[PDB]
């Protein structure tokens, strides 16, 4: 990918980021905790974020320490 989840959210307008949290089925607080590394991004939600950002925030940035194991085919 090109950027981290935190970097991508930083770039959205506040209104857009509230809509992005809504689209992901999470609260803006939970999205923030995900972007700040305070809680895990589930494998499915990583796929959701990857597809929503057209690959800009990829599963490798969202599960940096075990993406090679969860998706051996992606590598």
């Amino acid at each position: 990918g090109t950027m981290t989840l935190k970097e991508f959210i930083k770039s959205l307008r506040v209104g857009d980021a509230k809509k992005f949290a809504a689209r992901l089925g999470v609260s803006p607080s939970y999205l923030s905790q995900m972007a700040s590394g305070r809680t895990a991004i589930s494998p499915t939600r990583a796929l959701m974020i990857e597809s929503a950002t057209e690959g800009q925030v990829s599963r490798a940035e969202l599960r940096p320490h075990d993406w090679e194991l969860i998706w051996p085919e992606y590598a």
